[PDB]
């Protein structure tokens, strides 16, 4: 049945595993010779023939045949075409089962190294920008309503901190991915007493799988990777939402560069944040991949089943998505233009009523009564038609004798943010400390490779 | 006000579960307020004594929730005021429901993850102990749910333990990021009174403190992470449930669940319905549903706190209770089930040794393809003669290949079959013994960490 | 035998909500048994009288559940035997918990869907009626959250009304399939006593009866469909919520939610937090989680009944109560919010009419591309001259295109702008009026059901 | 930025809408002529160029250029290359916003027509085999444990019934997709009083969209279709699970044809049900698409947002999956071979104890005593080390005087299944009724 054949066939996409597939075969071939299954000459011939395939794929000259069901079959066909019947001894004791997961894990390890580089660069970009714009203040929001003054850098660092947790998760996922599954056979293990330690060393895996059935049937490494990817996209979807809103003419806090926005010649001042919308939408694209693999795996019996073939397309899509999205995010953050003018202009006296209460608290007035007094000043100012920073000292003392002339220091946005010196707060000293901690964090994550 | 709105916005019905951790969070905060001079020594002693009283009321189940209590935080503060008067009002000085709630939830999850760890490790131990005892049992290994080759029952049991061990490793990783103190982050900009966060960390027993107030109050990574860990864990259990359910059918006849974990009718006494395993399998969907819920709640939310975040609690409570129950039922099922060694061995057929026959020749220098062709001839010859392959005469085999010697009779032995897989992770007895040792060493580390 | 197993397997804690429909199902079944000659007429009056007392105990909230009650079915039968004696035992003859439970759930959902319909239709009517009253209001239409062109505020309200109308239509389709009787399917192969299913249908008021016993007992399509309907409805509400939240910011300043549906502090009386809309938006995630869980529970399950199916009830109850609460809060928000006609009008700018300037030329025969270029030239000229395009003189415009006449001044009028959209579905007043009448008709048709 | 350009670009996949995009433009062109935006002669040249572009794609010779952002741009570019400046008047009053949703609905409408055909064929295949193999009896399962004898046909029809509901849902989704969005403009509607009724008739939609903002921003039609597709895959995953189980050597009820299974020459009698496994896995793949679009749409503000671009890849994947999946399922069901002998041999006397109790119930014995009596009978058989059908009448009469020699009829598997004559039951008359009802249903649905 032609519909069955096409549906079962994976060559159209698993071709991307061409190079890692060859590497796993070179490693296995060398182990077969050490095991005496192949002669030294036979090994030379096989390795030389495998190097030719690698090049054919590398130059984009490899010819796929209608007969090729998967990349494994395709490569064995080509080898035989280049070196003859000796190519048939290469698959001795091996199965497509441990071969395919070996391929995928090598591919993922390479891909995770690339993702890490782009992820760390995004974090670095946010942190550097926070260091440069440390004096900029704007409103901090809750329920998307202006609450209090905060440093723009505190906002940037909040995203950087979350992204560092994603980087930490990436490292954890990479560790479990860096475990050799080759030599598990079809399900009960390799029957030729193959040297798995040699395979590990050759393919550069950190250790080898503990159980053959598990090694062959689990896709924990795929789910794990997809969970890491999804949470990372959630973080990006939130940063995107923040920046799209701040870029509105209504907010007017920042403007995206021409490279990351779209516009019209009829309305030259209108810039659409297409880049951020693309990023936000990928949270769903990536989550969908996580959702599908979890459902594919649910309730499946041991050991290998054809259902597992759905892993490949999900992993490739997410790898490419993450790679593209992280670079665009980096570009957006490094090239956007902020309006310090509009950010400061958005700060209002009404946002300092909480600070007025804290002024009383610092003088020994209980929390409740200080709250009540500040509320009274706010109301009194409203009835007089003025702002609280304009209330006369006499006005204030009519509400509380505790209000002294130094209360004028409350009505200053820099003074407001500087109250937050406790670790992690928005005071400049605290932001400075956060930047030092992140720089150290980036170093040890890059270090851990 | 609107009654429907009030009910929808209110969280007291479910967040009461945080009663004790909320009290613990307030005691620590009280101590720090005294060190900061917001509370006097005497005020501190009275506040602590009062919170201690409230902790006991909840413990004995005599705490009285009032219609006016919108949440657990409000109920505790109301009750503390009823108990000690006006000074109770100084407790919330500089604190927010925003940093209070994530502190409460992380303390709750840390204690819950310790309980879950205990049950997960017991399940793993139970599987490993049974694999060590039933180490000689041999049965069919399956792929595409079709009989493939003989394997040790213990290799099957260890395949599940290995996967659950990765689940335990992930649990530790999630616990680490949960063990970070968010208190002292305020509503979003940090604590305004230079509260000593290191003191709060030590009192509450967290490993470190949060780096950025905005991230600390708005992120729910710790919830997502926990849910991803729990979902993959349920996936594993759904696979093990699928295996046992099938193995427990009369058709397979490999094992029978105990009465405690199955249901039956007096009209068909020998019919045992595996209700326990079906409950377990279905919980994968229940847990995955909570993971999907929270990811959608967080996707695209702006900074910082939004009421959308309140959905985290019911998801966490449900999953914690589900895992605690499910893990214990699984341990019970595994330790109390009865296998049929006879039925398992009877399921092993000569036809399953055709691959071993080809390996027999392979180990004699016969090229893979040719040995594969030869085994096929023997299989065919046996067919036309209405006999099993272990019944073909030596002369008959020799007509096929001259490399078939009399020692070929050892191929037709299921113990000899599984003993081929001595390569690390295979189903040979020595490999199984090794795995048991490795898993025990891994559990030792995970438990002492 | 195992306490954890027992608590996990037991459903009485929640399925108890099916108490009344379970009793109605038993009354209909009792009558059918009497027709089959299984019950005497005298026995039937006793049974029916007994069931009525049980109905009242639940209604008055006096029904006492016992530790032995595994589920509502067992609870009700227990009580019946306590009320009338041994004759109570004849009620379950030929019946199974399998066909009994799905009957109960569909009766419950049919009743719940009727209630949800009323709320949904009320939300829709609220939007339509408000659109009619505020038909003269004009504000910016947005794409990529950037001001694009003037639109009627009513066009915005009606866009949400139209989507919700499709939700109402889907609710109707879902209700039709739920309105099919499964009672009389037995455990899996059918009712063994030639029960009169048509009589059962009539008594319980279903529209038709299930076609196949195995399907009727195992399928949970009706649960899935309801959940899909609920999830799309929540998606619509999450979008309306997002819109309203943004419009209510002080930056946009387009509308203010009433006190009943917002929260705030006495320190910032002008700051109104849209809790109501945030609660609604988050419920999209809560509802989607339930759909996700049931789909995962059902995937790959074999026929016929399995304990996995018990996960359906909690998901249905949650979504039913969530939708009932959210629709009413949504109705309250829409009907009580106050718009700022002044701010909506002030947001309309001349820059938003450059496209209309191009359309002015297109209607006089200027080819699209050239008119666009001409309008672009006017935009640049205004910029250089230091004014806005509505200020360019006729001499200015004629220098761009001789097709500009004195009547071009009519282009610079926001009412004239929205009035260009008379084609069906557009924002012109006549189109908005038409939509309102089309929606009033759809609501009438749907309300009639 | 190259990365940004590549990410924003949709040409790689949206070119699949090449034909419907053209049909949309032709219909639009005709409407422009009627409104006086185009002369009859300008219309003739535009339609001639769109026709040629239609052929280039058909013949697979259309050349996509690095500058093409999407299919809409690619066609307009080529149109200008072919007929010059007049090409530019085509987009007058139109937006890529209402243009793209028009193309997707046209495509989905055509796709749903093809899906319906394969779905109805699958249903027919199940129903007709049920009629032919109506006498076959095998065990019925609950908790995957043998419960009671049932007809194989009742099993086949249980799947046919669920699939008929998927068909009904397909028809419902199709109706809402069959609504014209063209003429909605970028968001406020069409500005030149374009004749939408004319566009509707030309494109053959059943009606036109009610609100421009909704028409351009909603993707309900994508969600609905993915919901229909996901529930259909759930049904197929369940059927796959049953068949995979029944094909094990342990059950031995059936064998798949060589075309839909895989094997090895070393173990000739062993067939792997690869087809069914592929089918089962597609439930996750389709569900993944549903999950992704729901997340994409959640919390988006009005009106158009680039986030909406994610709809196309999900729709294409799911359309192609259902098409292939349904046809493979039809093949599997039509070509599999059952073992009447194995199905029959699996029926056990112990599967009739329930029937024994029912026997007393019809004799007027209360359900509880009937059950207890049958229970005492099973235990007495056990002790005696014999099957319940081996008990003597005397032994039965000692448990309950209601047992008469006619109790012999209870121990017969056909009589067992024949008890279920109530509509929808497994008795032959009820199975016959189901076959008839389903044939009429398919008729009504086909006459869609
Ligand atoms: N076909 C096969 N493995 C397929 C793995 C590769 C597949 N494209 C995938 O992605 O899972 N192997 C076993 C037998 C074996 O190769 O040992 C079988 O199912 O027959
Ligand atoms: N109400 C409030 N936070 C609610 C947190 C607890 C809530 N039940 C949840 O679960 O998120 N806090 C701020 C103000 C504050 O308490 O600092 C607000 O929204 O106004
Ligand atoms: N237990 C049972 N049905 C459970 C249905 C109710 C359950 N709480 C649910 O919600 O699924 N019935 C069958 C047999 C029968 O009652 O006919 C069984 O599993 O033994
Ligand atoms: N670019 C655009 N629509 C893109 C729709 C097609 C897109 N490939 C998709 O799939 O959503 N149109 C508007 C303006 C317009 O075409 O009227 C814009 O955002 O600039």
């Amino acid at each position: 049945d032609p519909i069955m054949e096409k549906l079962n066939s994976s060559i159209a996409y698993d071709q991307r595993l061409s190079e890692v597939d060859i590497q796993g075969s070179m490693a296995y071939a060398k182990a077969l010779e050490k095991a005496g299954i192949l002669t030294k000459t036979e090994l030379e011939k096989i390795l030389s023939g495998l190097e030719k395939i690698s090049e054919e794929w590398s130059k984009g000259v490899f010819v796929v045949k209608q007969s090729d069901e998967d990349i494994h079959t395709a490569n064995e066909r080509r080898l035989k075409e280049l070196i003859g019947d000796i190519a048939g001894k290469l698959h001795t004791g091996r199965s497509r089962n441990d071969q395919v997961v070996t391929d995928l894990k090598l591919f993922m390890k390479n891909s995770l190294s690339i993702i890490s580089t782009h992820l760390l660069q995004l974090i670095k970009t946010l942190v550097e920008r926070a260091a440069i714009e440390i004096d900029v203040i704007l409103p901090g929001y809750d329920h998307l309503q202006k609450a209090q003054p905060i440093r723009w850098s505190q906002f940037l660092l909040s995203h950087a901190v979350a992204l560092t947790r994603d980087s930490e998760r990436l490292g954890e996922v990479k560790k479990r991915i860096n475990v050799l599954p080759l030599g598990s056979g079809a399900l009960a293990g390799n029957p030729l007493d193959i040297d798995r330690e040699m395979l590990r060393s050759e393919l550069e895996f950190a250790s080898i799988s503990l159980n053959s059935m598990d090694a062959i049937s689990e896709r924990d490494f795929v789910v794990e990777f997809l969970s890491f990817a999804t949470l990372l996209m959630i973080h990006l979807s939130k940063m995107a939402e923040d920046l799209i809103i701040y870029s509105t003419s209504e907010f007017g806090f920042l403007t995206l560069s021409d490279a990351f926005s779209t516009g019209s010649s009829l309305m030259p001042q209108k810039k659409n944040p297409d880049s951020l919308e693309l990023i936000r939408s990928k949270a769903g694209r990536v989550f969908g991949r996580l959702a599908s693999i979890l459902m594919v795996l649910k309730g499946l019996p041991s050991t290998y089943n054809k259902d597992l073939q759905e892993d490949k397309e999900a992993v490739f899509d997410v790898v490419d998505t993450l790679t593209a999205v992280l670079q665009v995010a980096t570009g957006v953050i490094s090239t956007l233009q902020i309006s310090k003018e509009n950010m400061e202009k958005a700060l209002t006296p009404e946002m300092l009523a909480t600070d007025l209460a804290l002024y009383l608290v610092r003088k020994g007035v209980p929390f409740r009564q200080a709250h009540t007094a500040s509320g009274k000043a706010v109301h009194l100012a409203e009835t007089k038609g003025i702002t609280i920073n304009k209330l006369s000292l006499e006005d204030l003392k009519s509400i509380s004798p505790q209000f002294s002339s130094d209360v004028s220091q409350v009505f200053n946005f820099v003074n407001s943010v500087e109250q937050y010196t406790a670790l992690a707060g928005t005071a400049k000293s605290s932001v400075t400390t956060q930047i030092e901690q992140l720089r150290e964090l980036m170093k040890k994550q890059k270090e851990q490779a």
